[PDB]
């Protein structure tokens, strides 16, 4: 089998993509972020606290005839960004363009974060990390891609997130026409439960390629690009009046800058990151200091290419026996 299905910016600064899921029978269709960096497949539900739904699509268990409780199942999780959720489980079908998994785990909130209720676009999260961090307990559940693998023509998934603009995750196939010259594949380490591979490098603008090893986390559930404090200070270098701002969280930059490219190396393949998509304007309405999109992970303990990197590739998690992770230029 295989699945196709259009992820979409919730918004004009691509802060996270949404990609709609089928969940029950009749079919209730949920707007979801896919996580590669978490594994828990949770929604906003019929159960979740009234006052921290505001504008969300909810899963209403008691109106799926496939749904069953899962009995003394709970869980709860904290993202890197300080949001958290917690709640009950639920199993039922679910389906993801096309592809349909019976008996998923579907962990419905009982409670939300502030972040969470604000953003009235995302219906929830579809965890596509590895099921080791799966936070339900006492019986720990297994991601969708994990329970499709089986079944699937190939045990892949790939991400084509586009830059202000509709992609695409497809499931079990890898479309050859959706990215220009050869994917390259580079190791993972499962050890941390993420998609977690060493790049081998980076330049900024026309500059000459460093090589280095820089250990991170493929995850198309982190907006930015946050690499090691020299980097990102190598980076914010050649940015006219750029700066790091307590205040702000992080490096500013005067909007009215042009911004220069990264690239990144995989193997001794190069993905580059056009300038363009580097820039998360304003850093409030009517502001001419903008924020950047290449960050500092210092503190956060780990490396992480966010949406900002990923955009600019065609990125296939291969979930073989031995996984690996593929990037092609698009």
């Amino acid at each position: 089998s295989t699945g196709s299905a259009t992820t979409t910016p919730i918004d004009s600064l691509d802060d996270a993509y949404i990609t709609p899921v089928q969940i029950g029978t009749p079919a209730q269709t949920l707007n979801l972020d896919f996580d590669t960096g978490s594994s828990d497949l949770w929604v906003f539900s019929s159960e979740t606290t009234a006052s921290e739904v505001d504008g969300q699509t909810i899963y209403t268990p008691s109106k799926s005839t496939t749904a069953k409780l899962l009995s003394g199942a709970t869980w709860s999780i904290s993202y890197g960004d300080g949001s958290s959720s917690s709640g009950d489980v639920y199993t039922d079908t679910v389906s993801v363009g096309g592809l349909t998994v019976t008996g998923q785990a579907v962990e419905s909130a009982k409670k939300v974060s502030s972040s969470f209720t604000e953003d009235s676009t995302i219906d929830g999260l579809l965890g596509l990390a590895f099921s080791t961090l799966n936070t339900v307990s006492p019986t720990q559940q297994k991601t969708f891609f994990d329970n499709a693998k089986a079944s699937l023509d190939s045990p892949v998934f790939t991400a084509d997130l586009g830059y202000h603009a509709p992609g695409t995750y497809n499931f079990g196939f890898i479309d050859t026409t959706a990215y220009t010259g050869s994917i390259t594949y580079t190791a993972v380490s499962t050890k941390q439960g993420f998609w977690e591979w060493t790049s081998t490098g980076y330049a900024v603008g026309s500059g000459t390629f460093k090589s280095t090893s820089i250990d991170g986390i493929a995850d198309t559930g982190t907006t930015l690009l946050y690499l090691p404090a020299t980097v990102v200070s190598a980076y914010w270098a050649q940015v006219s009046g750029a700066k790091s701002s307590s205040s702000v969280g992080g490096y500013v930059f005067p909007c009215s800058a042009t911004l220069p490219s990264f690239t990144f190396g995989v193997g001794s393949a190069r993905i580059v990151i056009p300038g363009d998509y580097i820039d998360f304007g304003p850093i409030s309405t009517g502001s001419s200091s903008c924020f950047g999109g290449i960050q500092s992970s210092a503190g956060i303990g780990i490396n992480i290419f966010g949406d900002v990197a990923l955009k600019a590739a065609f990125v296939v998690f291969n979930g073989a026996t031995t996984p690996t992770l593929g990037f092609a230029s698009k």
